[PDB]
């Protein structure tokens, strides 16, 4: 029973998007009160879940420094649990978990394609969120493993569904954007139409929300195959073209999956988490 | 919750199903989890489980403890299982299913079996006030060489929970191995005590559990400095303690049956069995 006014103020950033033509928030640093929402979620017991895959010599070169750093930013003061997904489970490394934070490893098959391995985590979080997840955890997200949190990435994020705003394309406009302009392909958006650019390395919201949102994800990444067609962004193409259909309930500003390669300008306040020097 | 809800001593007439102090006693046929689970699911309430293995004890216990455990503990209810190991490269990976989850600890090793088993009342505590306070309602503390071989559900849970030795829940006060030199901590004279009870077992709330473990390794620590060591070490400190502080609740041998003794008419249905530590032939 949790009122917009009782926790985001936009007019402390005033020099960008706060709200889109939808009503959906966009959550950028200085316009929320963690303080609020720590206390109203702590009162329900909410639980925190949140997928990363690891397959390859992603496992050495990121998913030791990714977990190390949510155990220490993501949902401070909140039950949270990490699903680890690898292809070779006798190379994950065991960090040592603080207070609220809990995990668990699933052994999965690696895909001969990075592309695969990418869009193929689409069908995969699906499988385990009928399997547990819906049952474990209030909320979850999803992101890519080739990132770092910076900073607190708390509860203000959460939403029924969540997408984040790609660092590059958060100021250009629609008709820019690098949606899928084929219309063989389910991902397929039209000029002319478009909201923002989503970033697929991180997407969130209730358990139910995800499995749609990766359900028919996968499904468009099926039918181009079966149509000899991969979209020019793969998942994160399929994901945009989702969320224009199934406008998310909350955005986050590129200040929760900043790419210092960028560089840092003003409107970048305080990065929650940054882009790996893949 | 009442315990009319729940549990019926009249289904084992032939066993103890209440303490003097009230104390009930849980044997097969007398609980009903259907009711527990309803309850406590309501509660949303978590269940932690702490659990040891240094040296051998890793290979030869471990996988097969979070396995079994992983299988019939607290079934239908959220879970964290608490691992400490003095090697975590040897930390078997097992895949865990619906409602459990953990995270491992590495522990420093000690020189003495004896301080191995010892040290896990110094070390849960530190755990206990760390996180785990924060984390579970009940939390439970384990010997790692056991197996679980049946459902052990919330129908254990209680403020402070003990087990009953296997080998001598039948007999006499008198006869039990207490530690019986004053000279000890844990010494309990001739003519005191109510049951044997097994340190492989024992839990309750983080807060009860917090100061079982920190009283024993207290007799522990005094213990060293007089030159004297307890016969049976911290299972000889727990009983002293379980006897000072009564606990709330107490499991029948069938939560943590020795098949050595065979199976005599008491054990209807095995929760949990020990595993064997020697290969005799
Ligand atoms: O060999 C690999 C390749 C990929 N991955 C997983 O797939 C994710 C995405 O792959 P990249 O990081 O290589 O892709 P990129 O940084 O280009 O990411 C963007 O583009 C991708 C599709 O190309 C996805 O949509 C992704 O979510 C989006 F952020 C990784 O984080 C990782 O969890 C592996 O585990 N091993
Ligand atoms: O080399 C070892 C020896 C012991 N332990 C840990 O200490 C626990 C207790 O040791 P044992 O199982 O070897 O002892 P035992 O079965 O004789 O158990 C009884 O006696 C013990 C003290 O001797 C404890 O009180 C214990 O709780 C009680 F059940 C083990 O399960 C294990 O978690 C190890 O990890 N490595
Ligand atoms: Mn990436
Ligand atoms: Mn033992």
């Amino acid at each position: 029973k949790l009122k917009l006014s009782d926790w985001f103020n936009p007019f402390k950033r005033p020099e960008v998007v706060t709200m889109t033509k939808w009503k959906a928030p966009v959550v950028w640093e200085g316009t929320y009160n963690r303080a609020v929402l720590d206390n109203y979620y702590a009162k329900q017991k909410i639980t925190v879940g949140l997928t990363v895959f690891a397959v390859g010599r992603y496992i050495e070169h990121y998913l030791e420094e990714f977990l190390t750093s949510a155990n220490k930013h993501f949902m401070v003061g909140h039950p949270v649990i990490f699903y680890i997904m690898v292809d070779d489970v006798s190379r994950m490394p065991l960090i040592e978990l603080g207070p609220l934070r809990s995990f668990k490893v699933f052994k999965i098959k690696p895909e001969k394609r990075w592309q695969d391995i990418s869009m193929m985590r689409m069908k995969t979080i699906g499988e385990h969120i009928v399997a547990h997840i819906q049952h474990e955890v209030d909320f979850l997200f999803c992101m890519d493993v080739d990132q770092v949190f910076q900073d607190k990435f708390g509860v203000e994020t959460l939403g029924e569904s969540v997408a984040q705003l790609q660092a590059w394309w958060y100021k250009a406009d629609p008709n820019d954007f690098t949606y899928e302009r084929r219309k063989e392909s389910a991902a397929y958006i039209p000029f002319g139409e478009g909201d923002f650019y989503y970033h697929a390395a991180i997407f969130g919201g209730t358990p139910t929300q995800v499995l749609n949102i990766t359900q028919e994800c996968f499904k468009g990444i099926l039918k181009d195959k079966k149509n000899d067609i991969e979209a020019q962004w793969h998942d994160e193409s399929h994901l945009n073209k989702y969320f224009l259909l199934n406008k998310p309930t909350k955005i986050l500003s590129p200040e929760y999956c900043w790419d210092y390669h960028i560089g840092l300008p003003a409107d970048i306040k305080l990065v929650k988490m940054s882009w790996q020097t893949k």
